[PDB]
């Protein structure tokens, strides 16, 4: 057959794809990216007793009465003020520091102001000690890790660097990717009215975009013509130009002017060509080292038709740029689902079935769970199976026919909030 | 009660939330984006009979045997070459022009090569009319819809862009956002020793960093201290700069030191000000007319809570994002989940329960399906809670304790690819 499973693909691309050395980013260009250290907290939080409600600090011990505001701690106050005596109490916001002497707080729903202009309040419950305060570090002890390498960055991550007062994060990189397109029949997709034998680039813009989404630097090299030299030169410039990874559009299958093959088992070390898979056949991955600090570039040799580029794009570049930004998981989200329709699965070839799944409260046998529709015809020409197509339909190489209602897995390509 | 349920809060705000006017962007600005036109190919795809497969167009009657090789078409040619004739071939690659009388193509594989330096081939196989070649518009359609209005943009849609040749598209812009944080005990998160009762900004750094996973543009407004005409000063400022949508952090509480929630009350209308919900309570949403082109602005007062501020955002905030940038479905993704551990829930309020939430092919009951493992203890102070959480388990307020193996409803919070 001399082409291998996709199984086997992703074992040789995931043995190849070495993570990126750490780098050191601010807090903002930290936000999406693998964290590449551990993040302790240098204090406590909160570094001082902080109330929980609005209200007034007590002696849990004096329960109910009538008692005098001797002061008042409000958020911001240093803390260091009057002490709160038996009898006394104490008019606290949240977050403001308990004052010395003050056990518990009561909150102000519970109080009422007797008198006005000397201030006296009136507790009308009785609290037990520690009510209504965060003790020094209930919520992060000092030296605690609050962050551990290999984290990925979300908001929250965020707002707890900020609380350890960190914003210079030591975090993975993202691979910088170079895409260009080949073929004597691309125009830019700027231009109007189509020459003969004329189609507009596609790919390549539909790479950058799906790369802008993996958060990756685009080295756009523009679409390439189908001569040898050219690509060469094209292949030096952007080995040469620090890229981590470099995708190619079309010139990988069997016609005699397709030279992205042939020079990637020239400059690197080409570990396949083809692939048992649907759609498309041919797909090329090299390895390539940067002739110098010394360098190692992958290189994806992708097919031309649109459809079988961004599949082979969404299975086998997508976890090369997580694996490469230190993701521990770089592997996409598969679920099992209920197909909406029959579907006619390849004799031959595993197909990769472009879906638009949704969950819905009753998948089609009375319990929740996921359901797909077909998004038609599955040519690898017809980039429009892969519009608005969220999950990838792995359906095995049986040649029967799945009826509607049948499970199957499926690999989400891209966040389903679809409701 | 006079706090309203968050089914409530969520219906208010989406009738006051208007979808922002479109704006016409480049095509690499259109990632994400809502799409705000129909999209309509100007030529067919492909314009010219194109060829599937790399080999040889023939004459289908014409069958197996020994052909001359009359011209060759590859991908580039203008197609307007030699006709082929019957008992004569031409040489064609993946998307080269068929020649004129050519009714199938010859994969190159059911071709061999005879003689040498004249070319003559050997079609090996019988092919019917019409195999392996693309007719016009097979793949899309002169003037046939490839996109619609409201359907947003991602990497598929944009190689369809570039295959219409559609480089500025007209899309709904996102927000622009304006967040600011409250408090007289907030540092910056570059301060290191605290002083007494100060603690580090966390909120507005965590709303920055959520707001950017939004795509939305940031307007950093910094601390605001705990004073009337300062807040006042920074809304007005705020309300005026041209943002859409107005993050605070705290100051909608019950201390007397909370000038969030009445000056909201005072330039805008304040559809409500507490909500039943845990965590947290106080959440403040106004609607604020700018005073000039006339603009509406919303008001989100988020409470101060690390945790609360978090939640809030993702319920509230999020659709709101998504509904002003043209979304037909901004509410998240809802799905259904098995609990990994017990959890105890609020007999009052209805409580979102931070949790890590993964796909299992056996989800503790035989069949795959979510699960969901707790994040630990829920207090609104404690922002570890949301370290790493992807869901928020929506539990009722029952006051009963779920057991393990039980189905909760969870509202998605991020692409949960941590397979
Ligand atoms: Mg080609
Ligand atoms: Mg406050
Ligand atoms: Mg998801």
């Amino acid at each position: 057959t001399e082409m291998i499973p996709t199984e086997e693909a992703l074992r040789i691309v995931f043995g190849v794809s070495k993570r990126l050395p750490p780098v050191i980013v601010s807090l903002y260009e930290a936000l999406g990216k693998v964290l590449a250290e551990d993040i302790r907290a240098p204090d406590p939080l909160p570094p001082y007793p902080a109330s929980v409600k609005d209200g007034y600090a007590v002696v849990a011990s004096d329960g109910p009465g009538e008692y005098p505001v001797i002061t008042e701690s409000r958020a911001g106050n240093d803390g260091l003020g009057v002490t709160v005596t038996p009898g006394t109490v104490a008019y606290v916001t949240t977050g403001g520091p308990i004052p010395d002497g003050a056990d518990a707080v009561v909150q102000v729903e519970d109080t009422k102001v007797i008198g006005d202009v000397s201030k006296r309040v009136k507790i009308l419950i009785q609290t037990k000690k520690g009510t209504d305060i965060r003790r020094v570090g209930c919520d992060i002890e000092k030296d605690a890790t609050v962050l551990t390498t290999g984290e990925r960055i979300g908001a929250s991550e965020i707002g707890l660097l900020a609380t350890a007062g960190v914003t210079m994060v030591k975090v993975y990189p993202m691979p910088i990717v170079a895409i260009l397109s080949t073929g004597d029949e691309l125009v830019e997709p700027t231009a109007g009215t189509l020459g003969r034998g004329q189609i507009r680039d596609s790919n390549r813009a539909m790479l950058v975009a799906a790369v802008m989404q993996q958060q990756c630097k685009v080295v756009d090299l523009g679409i390439v013509r189908d001569d040898r030299k050219e690509l060469e030169k094209v292949l030096d410039e952007a080995v040469s130009s620090g890229v981590d990874i470099i995708l190619t559009s079309g010139g990988v299958s069997m016609g005699d002017r397709d030279f992205v093959k042939p020079l990637l088992e020239e400059k690197g070390k080409v570990y396949f060509s083809k692939v048992l898979m649907k759609p498309g056949k041919p797909l090329t991955f090299a390895e390539i080292r940067a002739k110098p600090l010394g360098k190692t570039v992958l290189a994806f040799g992708l097919p031309g038709n649109p459809v079988s580029c961004l599949v082979c794009f969404n299975i086998f570049v997508v976890p090369t740029i997580r694996q490469l930004a230190g993701w521990t998981s770089p592997h996409p989200l598969r679920v099992r689902l209920r197909l909406q329709e029959p579907i006619k699965s390849d004799p031959i070839r595993p197909e990769f079935h472009r879906a638009i799944i949704k969950w819905k409260d009753n998948d089609g046998s009375g319990t929740p769970g996921f359901v797909a529709e077909s998004t038609g015809h599955q040519m690898s020409s017809r980039l429009l199976s892969m519009r608005s197509a969220n999950a990838l339909l792995e359906l095995p190489a049986t040649g029967n026919v799945l009826s509607a209602g049948s499970s199957v897995s499926a690999i989400i390509v891209s966040d389903i909030s679809a409701f």
